[PDB]
Order: C-alpha cells, then sequence, then structure tokens
C-alpha cells in the first residue's frame, strides 16, 4: 500500500546513528534516497548485524560464535539470531522487556517502525551515550 506521504521518516535519522555506531558503511545503501524503511529493515532482518550493533557500544554483550554470522537466508536460524539480540538487551544492558520489538515484526518487516523505536530508548544506556553518538531525541514532544 504504497501511498504518498509527506514529511521526514524516523527510518531515515536512524540510518545515521547506525553508520556511527559502527554498524553501517558510510556509504551503505540505505543512505541511498531511493531506500526505503524495508531497505535498512533488511539488513538486519537476518538479525546478524543488531547483534553486532550491542556489541560495538558495549564489550562482550553479544557471543558472534552464539548467532549465526552466516544464516544463508534461513527462517529458523533468522529467527534465532534476532530473539539473541532480544536477550541480551536485557542481560547485557538490561531494559524493559515490553518495549522490545517482535521477532517475527522484524523477519517478516511486518511493522518495522516498532523495531527503530527499540533502539531510540537504548541510545539512553550509559553505554551509548558515553560513545557520544548522536543521541536520541529526549522528551514527549513528537518530532
Amino acid at each position: 500500500g504504497s501511498s504518498g506521504s509527506s514529511g521526514m521518516e524516523p527510518w531515515k535519522q536512524c540510518a545515521q546513528w547506525l553508520i556511527h555506531c559502527k554498524v553501517l558503511p558510510t556509504n551503505h545503501r540505505v543512505t541511498w534516497d531511493s531506500a526505503q524503511v524495508f531497505d535498512l529493515a533488511q539488513t538486519l532482518r537476518d538479525g546478524v548485524l543488531l547483534c553486532q550493533l550491542l556489541n560495538n557500544l558495549r564489550a562482550h554483550s553479544i557471543n558472534l560464535k552464539e548467532i549465526n554470522l552466516r544464516p544463508q537466508m534461513s527462517q529458523f536460524l533468522c529467527l534465532k539470531n534476532i530473539r539473541t539480540f532480544l536477550t541480551a538487551c536485557c542481560e547485557t544492558f538490561g531494559m524493559r522487556k515490553s518495549e522490545l520489538f517482535e521477532a517475527f515484526d522484524l523477519f517478516d518487516v511486518r511493522d518495522f517502525g516498532k523495531v527503530i523505536e527499540t533502539l531510540s530508548r537504548l541510545s539512553r544506556t550509559p553505554i551509548a551515550l558515553a560513545t557520544g553518538i548522536r543521541p536520541f531525541p529526549s522528551g514527549p514532544s513528537s518530532g
């Protein structure tokens, strides 16, 4: 249902943070205007990068070995990986379990927006800010 929209999406600015977080290349394909939430939602759909993000901010956050770096487009493997990231978010960092996104939502790429928010909060952590990376906008105000 690709309908004409007006304004900046939360997935556009997100791309940046990722690059700075040492997870995506400065010349990645997600940085291209032609790109869309999907593109950025695909590179993670596997769940191989997500784990890295945390491993970048904090040390010993997620064991690369525990995750299938090479899922080879595997549903069973993929779904598993994603979960690993969701766990490390409460094991390594210790965030809420309700905020987290639904593994499926990401896999099937149903509601990506839900995943983007999950990161908006993490940034708050004393591990994400420490780096000094453009943190998320603090406040109830929408925008």
